[PDB]
């Protein structure tokens, strides 16, 4: 009795009373989740002052509204449509839709706000206080909501197959398919690029690395700076003097050990040699290992060390030893030069990779990879630089490694929540609009309606979920929750 465009609205009621009170139950325990969750999470941020001033929980807290609205909307016109059989006019039914299609596109948006935030995070890192300013997130989220609830808008103005004589959609009662075709491809394109582009701030942020400062803490020092040296160094050295320390593998034309083992020959014959002593540390090619070891007992001052060494035991060595070189060829990541900094180690490295984005001049001295003699001319520059007071420079060291971890550590989270949060919007919409996107060329049989009604519940599974993605990614939601309800 309905092959008509314009269809009855008996119609889309197209489930039995024992499937309506199936979904009926199952959309009010879930849509009950759902408000009790994102209101808990809106309570946390708005009511803490450290949390709302953060753009970050602007991007949370539009989620949760867009979560919040979206669901109770739907909920309430969903059931009363299948199971009471409401039989709302063209306005007011095209009205309740739209705020169901308002709150989503916000949501496609805030992720499409943050996937702006973090690209710009990426290409212009310097400037991002500046550029971010919580104002301009404020009201970059403001319109943005406004211009999602224009195009939920549209069909109760006018876009719609009654007021046009169009074709109806046989999904959504008063629908225009075309007003359908523009909707689907405007979130599909903002979708499409918002996978493109958290994947790129996944990739980005993984190019950089972080330690974990608990065990590169430098509370753990047992004596002064000056004394736990002597110590150390009188294990085998037995006088003071400067200390540049090595630990890397001894690989030909990676980690530099290589261009070591030359620098070292030609500062031997110099007389401010006896000032210096070294430490080589690893294990690697038997035809340079050799090397080493041939000059542990030539010249005295220095103990090669073929064998590994427990990474707590090397806290101590990183806090007394006066400098590290690191001459490396590839360096994207400076792990070891991280952990001397986080002791106090002043760092002589290679210009590469990260090296170079770790190290600046107020930190350390930078040498180009591959000249030993320019590696030579390096400790002879913290020569004359080691005997001038060098802790108003040792410290540099002690904040900029526990600073650049924690910006990279940081980073890394906010890539992980991210694609969280866009693999279960992913799974539970993308079903959704698959069905419209057959319902936009093609037709729906009694089943394809049967289906997509019982499949309708996912919007309201991805309202429960997301709380929980929040709760657990974030820290300082579980702070602010915690000392609210102790
Ligand atoms: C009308 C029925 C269906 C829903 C009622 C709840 C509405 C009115 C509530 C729920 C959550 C609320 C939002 C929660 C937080 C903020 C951020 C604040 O900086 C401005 C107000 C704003 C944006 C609120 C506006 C009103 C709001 C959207
Ligand atoms: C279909 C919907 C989701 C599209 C959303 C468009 C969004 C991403 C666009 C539309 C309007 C835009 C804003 C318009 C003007 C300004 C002021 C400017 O000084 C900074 C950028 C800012 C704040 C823009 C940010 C991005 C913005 C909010
Ligand atoms: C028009 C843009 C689509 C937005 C997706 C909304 C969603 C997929 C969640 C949805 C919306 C509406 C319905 C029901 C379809 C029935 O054909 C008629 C009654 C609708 C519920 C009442 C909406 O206020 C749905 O199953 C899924
Ligand atoms: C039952 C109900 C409650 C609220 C709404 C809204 C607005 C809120 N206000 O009352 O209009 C919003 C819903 C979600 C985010 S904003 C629309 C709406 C939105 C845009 C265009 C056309 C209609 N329909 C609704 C139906
Ligand atoms: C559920 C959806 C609503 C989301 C609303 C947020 C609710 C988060 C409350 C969480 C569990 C409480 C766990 C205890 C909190 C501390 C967890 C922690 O990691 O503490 C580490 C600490 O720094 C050690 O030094
Ligand atoms: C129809 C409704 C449209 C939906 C729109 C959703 C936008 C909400 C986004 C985020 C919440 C983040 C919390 C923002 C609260 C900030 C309050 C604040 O910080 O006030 C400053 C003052 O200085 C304090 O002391």
């Amino acid at each position: 009795q309905c092959g008509e465009n314009f269809m009855d609205i008996e119609c889309f009621m197209v489930l039995n009373p024992s499937q309506q009170l199936a979904i009926a139950v199952l959309s009010l325990t879930l849509g009950t989740f759902t408000v009790l969750e994102n209101l808990l999470v809106l309570c946390v941020i708005l009511h803490s002052r450290s949390l709302r001033c953060r753009p970050s929980y602007h991007f949370i807290g539009s989620l949760a509204v867009a979560d919040l609205l979206g669901s109770v909307i739907f909920v309430y016109s969903f059931i009363d449509f299948h199971v009471f059989h409401r039989k709302d006019s063209r306005n007011v039914f095209l009205f309740k839709l739209g705020g169901v299609t308002a709150s989503f596109t916000a949501k496609v948006g805030s992720l499409f706000l943050a996937a702006i935030d973090r690209y710009i995070s990426i290409h212009r890192p310097l400037a991002y206080k500046r550029i971010v300013t919580r104002p301009k997130a404020v009201v970059a989220f403001c319109l943005m909501w406004t211009i999602a609830i224009v195009i939920a808008v549209l069909p109760l103005l006018g876009w719609n197959c009654e007021k046009l004589q169009s074709v109806c959609s046989d999904i959504f009662p008063h629908i225009d398919k075309t007003y359908l075709m523009f909707w689907i491809g405007v979130v599909s394109v903002l979708l499409l690029f918002i996978v493109y582009a958290y994947m790129y701030i996944l990739w980005k942020a993984h190019s950089h690395a972080g330690i974990d400062c608990s065990f590169w803490n430098e509370s753990y020092l047992t004596g002064s700076r000056d004394e736990r040296k002597k110590s150390l160094l009188s294990k085998f050295g037995m006088d003071e003097g400067v200390t540049f320390m090595f630990i890397g593998r001894f690989d030909r034309g990676q980690k530099g050990v290589d261009v070591l083992l030359k620098a070292i020959e030609i500062l031997s014959s110099k007389k401010e040699f006896q000032e210096m002593r070294f430490i080589i540390i690893g294990k690697g090619d038997p035809e340079l290992e050799g090397w080493a070891r041939s000059l542990e007992e030539k010249h005295g001052n220095v103990k090669v060390i073929t064998e590994m060494l427990s990474r707590e035991f090397v806290r101590e060595l990183y806090g007394s030893v006066d400098f590290v070189i690191i001459p490396s060829y590839f360096e994207p990541f400076g792990l070891v030069a991280l952990e001397a900094m986080c002791l106090g180690a002043i760092p002589i490295a290679s210009a590469v990779g990260g090296l170079r984005d770790i190290i600046t001049n107020e930190t350390g001295i930078l040498v180009k990879a591959g000249d030993p003699g320019e590696l030579a001319n390096a400790i002879l520059k913290a020569l004359e630089l080691s005997r001038s007071d060098l802790s108003k420079f040792r410290e540099n060291c002690k904040k900029r490694a526990m600073s650049f971890s924690d910006q990279a550590r940081m980073d890394i989270e906010l890539a992980k929540t991210l694609v969280l949060i866009l693999v279960v919007l992913i799974i539970c919409w993308g079903p959704l609009l698959a069905i419209m996107v057959y319902d936009v060329f093609g037709k729906m049989n009694k089943l394809i309606k049967t289906v997509f009604a019982f499949c309708s519940m996912l919007c309201l599974l991805n309202s429960t979920v997301d709380p929980i993605i929040y709760a657990l990614r974030s820290k300082d939601l579980r702070h602010a929750f915690r000392s609210m309800f102790p």
